[PDB]
């Protein structure tokens, strides 16, 4: 019954910016990974662990807890690299390896739990497998916040006022209630913003370096941090959007995989914190606030305080389940 | 925590097809409307209730089960017309209604249970509150299946032979297993086709004359019936297309609204039924079958008996939950 196996790693592979951006990250550090070994972490169909073992890596561990694995067994083989390239089922929490590892490469980055402690297993598997400075891919995760006006989001809070001119009944009063259902809820929206939905300069807010120690337990009261930013022009502020990018080190200077709304579209988008209605911005109004990601029913918390212009601070809390 | 609700009346409202078919269906019976009284089942937002109205109703009642009643309330006192519709809550099985009523308007037609369902309301609400010889809108509804050659399916059994060409490994031995994932299942897949999908004439498989008594009883059976036709081309087949037409009568001729491939498209798509593996079919290929839908955990089947070419009969059972 597997035809969500196959829609996530289609989406996986057929994003060129994630899949060239691991491919160039990997193949840019072939002097530290030839002749030396690897652990992906979550190998799911193999493309890294195989990356891995273009760029020159002797033997690389692929280990997938999920059914997947069979697959990345299967290509792994028919591209004659089961010499080189070991795929292990099960989580990486308790595979058994012969040996400590002198690089992990690992693909844990989104939106939720699943993405929380595949960070978690992550950390575990440096810890325990990886050697004293030894190399991480990515090394390193920023996470950004700016405000946004969403234009699908406008053209849906618009529709009720546009049937009049079309099936002559004015439904132009379902405005309240299309603006209560769309924005008034508790959830995080994933959504693929653009340029001209950013209301002012992207504000980073935390950076995670997964080479610290003490990180997993910095992680307990979770990340994030204060904000401050200026509107560039008049629009309705429908909230904020969210999104991370990934550091590879070079050989040169380090490589950046970005899901901002201003690069290049990702299977990832961006996380957007709708308020509860839209508020008018205006050149130069000032934007700040505070906010935490931390877990906690099992579920991922966002905590949003928030200031918008001459308007009082508010609170609004998120949840993904 | 309503944005489910307002997904689906956008959605519907926002089908051109679908919203102007049922204006124009309902206007063209002005004669028989005017002055008359009306039963709108599943009124929803109310527009098909101020239809009515438009086209000389003196009194309709909008009957809505669920929460989105309270928003025809609000559409209608906003449009003044509080004094000739009359949105009443709950289920239309148990509203008192003060008149037996000269017609009966619902939008009941969709793929599973729900739908199967709301049609078993529209036939209740016949028998208790339709006048002999009364006006159904729509009166009667056709089936229609033919085979399908599906491009987006092509597209994503080939997407794994495409990746040496990008990312320099080989995945072309998961063919097998997209192919097992994507169409071994036992759903339908709801998924708009174009014309260009097509492998033969369609073929109707069932009438459905809504005026009947006995149909009730005739659908505890299940509707269906037998099929044959004759491909146009060399194609990779990957299934069949099932889709219905509703008949609104005239003045006039009748009033169809279609949601065949051939068709402008509407929210309702085609329903697809993919076999477990393609058949490479060709000009003159025969294609026959059985096609029977009945309800069952509450379920609704979809049995398929069918024959391709020199290839022997095959069945694949369906289900929707
Ligand atoms: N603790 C754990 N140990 C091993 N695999 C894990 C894990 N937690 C999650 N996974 C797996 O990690 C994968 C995340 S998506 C994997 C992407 C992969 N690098 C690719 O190129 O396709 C899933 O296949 C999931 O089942
Ligand atoms: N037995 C029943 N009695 C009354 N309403 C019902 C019902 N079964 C389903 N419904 C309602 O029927 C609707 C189906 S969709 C309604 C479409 C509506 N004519 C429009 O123009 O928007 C839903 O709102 C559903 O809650
Ligand atoms: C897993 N994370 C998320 O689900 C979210 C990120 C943004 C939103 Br709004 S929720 C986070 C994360 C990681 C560890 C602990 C807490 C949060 C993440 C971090 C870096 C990069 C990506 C994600
Ligand atoms: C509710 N129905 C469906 O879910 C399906 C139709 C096509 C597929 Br494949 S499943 C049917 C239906 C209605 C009553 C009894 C049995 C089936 C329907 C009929 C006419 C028009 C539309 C739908």
């Amino acid at each position: 019954e597997c035809y969500s196996d196959v829609s996530v790693h289609e989406e996986m592979i057929a994003d060129r910016v994630r899949t060239d951006a691991y491919r160039l990250g990997i193949l840019r550090n072939w002097a530290a990974l030839r002749g030396k070994t690897v652990l992906d972490v979550g190998a799911g169909t193999g493309i890294l662990s195989i990356f891995c073992a273009q760029a020159g890596a002797r033997r690389v561990y692929a280990v997938e807890a999920s059914a997947i694995w069979q697959q990345a067994r299967e290509v792994v083989r028919f591209n004659g690299l089961e010499d080189r390239v070991h795929v292990l089922p099960g989580p990486v929490e308790t595979v058994e390896l012969p040996e400590q590892v002198d690089a992990i490469v690992s693909e844990w980055m989104g939106y939720g739990l699943l993405h929380e402690s595949m960070l978690s297993s992550v950390l575990h598997a440096r810890t325990k497998w990886l050697k004293e400075g030894g190399l991480l891919l990515p090394a390193s995760a920023e996470l950004f916040i700016v405000p946004i006006s969403d234009q699908m989001l406008e053209w849906r809070l618009g529709f009720w006022s546009q049937v009049k001119q079309h099936y002559g009944v004015d439904m132009s009063c379902l405005e309240g209630f299309a603006t209560r259902c769309l924005m008034g809820h508790s959830e995080i929206v994933v959504q693929g913003l653009s340029g001209e939905d950013v209301l002012a300069r992207p504000q980073r807010f935390a950076q995670l370096e997964l080479s610290r120690a003490g990180l997993e337990q910095e992680l307990e009261a979770g990340v994030g941090g204060r904000f401050r930013c200026s509107c560039y022009g008049s629009a309705p502020m429908h909230g904020f959007a969210i999104w991370f990018q990934v550091t590879f080190p070079g050989g040169e200077k380090p490589l950046v995989l970005s899901t901002s709304p201003f690069h290049p579209a990702t299977h990832w988008k961006q996380a957007l914190l709708y308020l509860n209605e839209p508020v008018q911005v205006e050149q130069d109004t000032d934007v700040s606030g505070e906010i935490t990601l931390l877990p906690s029913p099992r579920r991922l918390r966002v905590l949003l305080r928030y200031k918008v212009g001459d308007q009082e601070e508010k609170t609004k809390d998120f949840a993904m389940e």
